[PDB]
């Protein structure tokens, strides 16, 4: 489809122009469609000093609805399921279709800072993170030096 | 206050301030560098979208000891925001150290606006609605949004 060789144009381009810190984008010159992202796991948070790889599968709907994201990177987050499968609320509620692909990367780096164990897929790390920060801390601290 | 910590604000907020994350702008005030002001854009796709929100950061004697005090200055409605202003950010509370910068700190309440924490919650109603019914959560913050940023 045009529309995604153009839209992956307008995506990638802007997105390496005015960088968001921290991260960074590679279209698969096999399939567009397939976006790997690597995104540096932020300061102050269990994730410091990690390199996060993931990757955005845009639909043929995209950007009517937002892309499906994994962390190929292995993690210990609340919102991140056993399959490397994101879940984040605000893309599953505020979105519209004028957002892209900056957006979605910010909001899945400001994810990294603020984790929602409410919708959690790892229920393990959302009630540590309610209940018992310092060990979810550890437990994302060490993975992420494993992993990062 | 100590002449080394003077040394590396003054470098901080000066590159700080010439190029700042996106959405965001410092003002630092002649008078005094450890008041700053800044504004931080209401990101995208959160019910903040096209709204501009003043605060400013205090940075106190034990700065960068312990982390600075940040207000809104301008009214909204989120759960980690107080009456007066107040802001209150769970990761700078248990994971803060020495090292970490004001850049830093402004993108973590930035980053707030995007997933705000509705457990550690000082408006409690605002906490409340965004986890038992955010779409009128989101409403009220696009109307004060509307109103005041
Ligand atoms: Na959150």
């Amino acid at each position: 489809p045009p529309h995604i060789i153009r839209l992956v144009y307008k995506e990638v381009t802007t997105l390496t122009a005015d960088p968001p810190d921290g991260i960074k984008v590679f279209p698969n010159e096999e399939d567009l469609t397939d976006l790997q992202v690597t995104i540096e796991g932020p300061e102050g948070t269990p994730y410091a000093g990690g390199l996060f790889r993931m990757k955005l599968l845009l639909g043929k709907d995209f950007p009517a609805s937002p892309p499906k994201g994994y962390f190929l990177t292995k993690i210990f987050h609340p919102n991140v399921g056993a399959n490397g499968e994101i879940c984040v609320n605000v893309l599953k509620r505020d979105w519209t279709a004028e957002l892209g692909i900056r957006h979605v990367l910010l909001t899945i780096k400001a994810l990294l800072i603020h984790p929602n164990p409410e919708s959690a897929l790892n229920e393990e790390a959302g009630r540590l993170l309610l209940e018992n920060y310092e060990e979810y801390a550890a437990r994302a601290r060490l993975l992420t030096e494993i992993h990062g």
